[PDB]
């Protein structure tokens, strides 16, 4: 099967700050079962990540050589990676992961029957039949442990069928009768061609056995490699008894720390070993595509983001409902307004909340979608789509439905409860524009934070902006006292467009005073007794081009916004 | 020493629908090294928390007996529990977690000398010297690793001098060698009186030596409990062999797996053994005050919390530069405010955004507050404190400071900014003012999210509350054409008192018209010539009763909400 081998690894990290992890370890594997065993935080995760061509070639000095030839271009394709933490997606079901896993990673010919028998075998395999489709972890509903969701991480990789295969601690937690079920698995699938790879924490000297090829890290350096039935041998002859402890893997570890340093004495030893010359002997004589469509990865995506947004109310249901009471509350205030002197203030409250309520309520998809950054970037590296597909995906799951939707509830309520303008144009405008101002809002809510770790951070960020794009809008302060040489930003506020096309088909056929024909006789200014001199007096145009500008602003701030958005997602650090 | 003994332990969950965790568990502790070894989720924790005196006594059908005599009142001043799931707080250094249970939970007259000492002790025997003042964990800072953070929540209970001690997995992510070092100071620690109680993972068979009682725990039914070299005695007798297994602890759990329910037969076969009839015999044979005083409480807790906004920069320095931003920017945008026809709206706008901002803002430190829950629950059935304590010195802490000092940097730079009213008094009301309408949005904030869990629903509840309120505060609608059976609800809006507070004394003594002396002479209704007809307009009282109306509504809804608060933290379910 698959022969790894490699040839002087090391790594750096930066912490302009620069350490050393994994220090120079050479080595080969073999189709078989592989194991990689050493102290917590020695070099076990790191040097699997480098051999599963999972960091920044920015740091392996040296090489990796399939069978001799470089690395082949699919082998992110056939290859499976189990990752340390649980990279799971909460909010799903256990068979609708594993369907999601078969359905993108597999090939498109196989029928759909075929891929369920398939999870039907790992469902059994694993041993999950019972969560078969309960609900993974959520912090409303408690859900499976740690065993059946480390199980279901397993199977997710297990279902692909894959010529090689990299576990990390794939028995953290499992429980010691499931983890021996777990590792009979591995090693009876390991006779067959696959090739494993994994590390390991305490096994037991039953599973001990079952290993074929050992490497022990500590610090970096490579302690031993060679077949664990020698590893005995080895330590035996460089000065040591096995028969003290009665589970070879705690002599081994405990060897390591004290059971003039000592790791490098023992690196200098191993090196002066046999096996080191083997090793070096064997290494010298041996010297992205997808699998399905886009429109399929496109249909797969939206559809699991479908599952999770219908699973997860806060975000969903919680918006709806809060928009719904809003509607008829604002309907109930403000109920029947009149042209008289209140009007105009009582008009522009009330735009200026539909508008500022349409901007903040983006804030809280936009954490949803943050949070999957890392569910993203582990999806990714693994080969199951291209980044084009994720984003349209999470487009037309989250921002097309969710956000199309308040804007409707909105406008059909409060515009015939509270007297806006009575003809039907105005109504569609407003139901219009306050979809725009949604999707812009939306737009710069993810060009913030597409590409962002901490979601406190992007929180704190998208509220400062939005709060000084409101403070513009026309309400707080009368446009045209701003300074000369700070109007400009006027142009950079989402809710001045939304507030002022909301108000140019609203005022223009108004008049607020007593008796219009003779409240004139006495033309006093500082009047605002029609609609239009206050629309004047806020620095508005009259003819439609007022309008269809902030319309036309607002779709190119959408547009270039998510432009932007796709950039920050395409030239990530995906590693 | 202590003889712990219990009978007919009976325990149930309620998941109106209720389970049976932990069936009929009969048996005796002694001084020593006692343990509970059994599957994962077999009830291994629950078990102990009852033991614990630490779930709730609405499902303990049975009893505990501490050397025959009831629980004596100091008993959860006497014992240590360490919990499962590292409660140790993230943000401050090893050592001084250390010095505050020590300064908490040890005696007074004590020198602090003594009790670093004591500190140091600890630090050397559990494995820490290296990480003893590093950081634990942050999501900003990376922190020490498990076996460190373990380590450390460990110390915290042992640095107490308990004579009963509890631990649940003292050893899970210890490393090999750093968990036998962990047992044999427990073993050597168990010798002179004080008695061990711990659950435990596969342990390595040179430390099931170590143990004296030995109990096994599998689906609530007790399966086995006496000492750990005659286990294997018992197994052997009951159709079982040994030597096919090297550890005695895979041997046991195997057989629990199956390597007609098993369970159920096994529990039936103990009930038939002569154990059993020596734990009945035996059996029955044998048939809250703090340690520091008030203000020490307090004075340590402040510290704690003060040390903790320090270290935490996303809610104390943030708000503190985005206020000093803010502040810069309002005073730039209405740099010196004319008395002319756009006076009136600037001035309302100015003052309706600092009043809103000063509103909205609370909600970062309430957050910061909800997520110490679950810490202070376990704090406090640890017998750290009184609830009262607690309370008090998180307002000291917190709410006093960082929420008086954003109202003085508020005014300072926008007031004579932009023109305000210019003598002293109004400086000092307004600033006053700010401060009352902060202090009574975070008491609203902690009376809404005083014991709740989920940090996600309490923002959301506290920004819909804090939404309608201000959907109140005057400048969005005018307070007088809101329907009659609706206005009652603007006695309920902290906005609405603050921004009447603030345009109260400063519209007073105003005039927004060309020339004053003749511009009457063309007297227009619709006019608001003079400050206080817009004021009127808006349905505001104008002798000073208005404004100190306003200031004490302010301060009766600070003090309602705070003893709400109170009282939903000291009736809470501490369990
Ligand atoms: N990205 C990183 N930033 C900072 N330090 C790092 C980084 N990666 C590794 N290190 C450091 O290198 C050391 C070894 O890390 P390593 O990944 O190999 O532990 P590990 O293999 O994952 O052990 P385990 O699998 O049990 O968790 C660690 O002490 C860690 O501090
Ligand atoms: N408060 C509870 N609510 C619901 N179920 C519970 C509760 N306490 C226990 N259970 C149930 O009882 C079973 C056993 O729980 P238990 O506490 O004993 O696991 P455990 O001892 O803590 O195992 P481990 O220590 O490794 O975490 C679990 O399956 C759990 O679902
Ligand atoms: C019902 C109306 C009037 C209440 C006002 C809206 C807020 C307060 C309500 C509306 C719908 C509610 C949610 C409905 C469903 C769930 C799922 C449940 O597992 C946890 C609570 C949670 C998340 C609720 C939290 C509170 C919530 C968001
Ligand atoms: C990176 C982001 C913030 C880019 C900001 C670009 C925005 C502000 C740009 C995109 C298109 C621009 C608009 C293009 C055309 C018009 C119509 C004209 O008669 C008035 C200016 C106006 C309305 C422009 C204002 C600025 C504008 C809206
Ligand atoms: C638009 C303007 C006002 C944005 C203001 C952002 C400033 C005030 C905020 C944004 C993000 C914040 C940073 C977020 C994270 C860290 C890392 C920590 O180890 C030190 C504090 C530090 C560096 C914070 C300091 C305050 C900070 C820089
Ligand atoms: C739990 C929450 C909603 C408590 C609500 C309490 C509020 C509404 C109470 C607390 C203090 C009260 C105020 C105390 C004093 C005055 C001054 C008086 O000349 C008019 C009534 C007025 C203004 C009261 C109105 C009601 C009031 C504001
Ligand atoms: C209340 C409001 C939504 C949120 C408000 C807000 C929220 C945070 C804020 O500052 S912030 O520190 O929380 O970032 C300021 C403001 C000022 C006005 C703004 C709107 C007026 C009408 C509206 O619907």
């Amino acid at each position: 099967g698959a022969v790894l081998s490699f040839h002087n690894i090391c790594y750096r990290v930066k912490l302009p700050v620069e350490k050393e992890i994994l220090s120079n370890i050479n080595g080969i594997m073999k189709p078989g079962l592989n194991a990689i065993l050493g102290p917590t935080g020695g070099g076990k995760s790191s040097l699997l990540d480098v051999l599963a061509a999972r960091k920044d070639p920015s740091g392996l000095s040296g090489d990796v050589l399939i069978n001799g030839a470089p690395r082949p271009a699919n082998f992110k394709c056939n290859s499976g990676y189990v990752v340390q933490d649980d990279v799971v997606m909460g909010t799903l079901t256990v068979r609708e992961n594993l369907q999601f896993s078969a359905a993108l990673r597999l090939a498109t010919t196989m029928t759909n029957h075929e891929k369920n028998e398939r999870i039907n075998r790992v469902i059994q395999e694993l041993g999950l039949d019972k969560v078969a489709d309960s609900k993974v972890g959520t912090q409303f509903i408690r859900g499976v442990s740690g065993g059946e969701r480390k199980r279901t991480s397993i199977g997710m990789e297990l279902i692909t069928d894959p010529s090689i295969l990299f576990l990390d601690e794939p028995t953290t937690g499992l429980d010691s009768s499931t983890a021996n079920a777990v590792l009979l698995l591995l090693k009876r699938m390991s006779k067959q061609g696959r090739t494993i790879i994994f590390s390991i924490h305490q096994p037991r000297y039953s599973i001990f056995k079952l290993f074929d090829s050992l490497t022990l890290l500590a610090s970096g350096r490579l302690m031993f490699h060679g077949p664990a039935q020698e590893a005995l041998g080895y330590f035996e002859s460089a000065g040591y008894h096995c028969e003290a402890y009665n589970n070879p893997a705690d002599f081994f570890l405990d060897i390591i720390n004290g059971d003039k340093p000592l790791i490098e004495k023992l690196a200098e030893i191993y090196v002066n070993s046999s096996f080191y010359k083997e090793t070096k002997a064997e290494l010298h004589q041996l010297s992205i595509s997808y699998t399905t469509s886009f429109c399929h990865q496109l249909r797969w995506v939206s559809k699991r983001s479908f599952k999770n947004l219908l699973g997860n109310p806060q975000a969903s249901i919680a918006q709806i409902i809060v928009t719904v009471v809003l509607g008829l509350v604002i309907g109930a205030i403000y109920f029947g307004l009149k042209n008289d002197s209140t009007g105009i203030q009582n008009r522009a409250g009330v735009l200026f909340f539909l508008t500022t309520n349409q901007c903040f309520s983006s804030v809280s998809a936009v954490e949803l979608f943050v949070v999957e950054k890392k569910l993203f970037i582990h999806e990714y590296i693994s080969g199951y789509y291209r980044v084009s597909s994720y984003f349209l995906g999470k487009l037309l799951s989250d921002l097309l439905p969710m956000r199309m939707l308040p804007s409707i509830i909105f406008t059909c309520i409060v515009y015939f409860m509270l007297g806006l303008k009575p003809k039907a144009d105005a109504f569609f405008v407003m139901m219009f524009t306050l979809m725009m101002v949604a999707y812009s809002a939306s737009s710069m809510a993810l060009a913030i934070a597409a590409g962002q770790s901490v979601v406190s951070v992007a929180t704190l960020l998208m509220t400062i902006c939005f709060v000084f794009m409101m403070i513009f809008s026309g309400l707080l302060v009368n446009l045209t006292t701003i300074a000369s040489w700070l109007s400009w930003l006027q142009y950079f506020s989402i809710p001045r467009y939304g507030f002022t096309a909301l108000q140019h088909n609203e005022f223009l056929g108004q008049n607020f005073c007593p008796g219009l024909n003779a409240t004139g006789n006495n033309p006093c200014n500082y009047a605002t007794c029609t609609g239009e001199e206050y629309l004047v007096k806020q620095g508005i145009d009259l003819s439609p081009w007022g309008l269809w500008k902030n319309h036309v602003a607002l779709a190119c701030m959408i547009v270039i916004f998510l432009t932007i958005a796709y950039l920050k997602l395409l030239f990530l650090k995906k590693y």
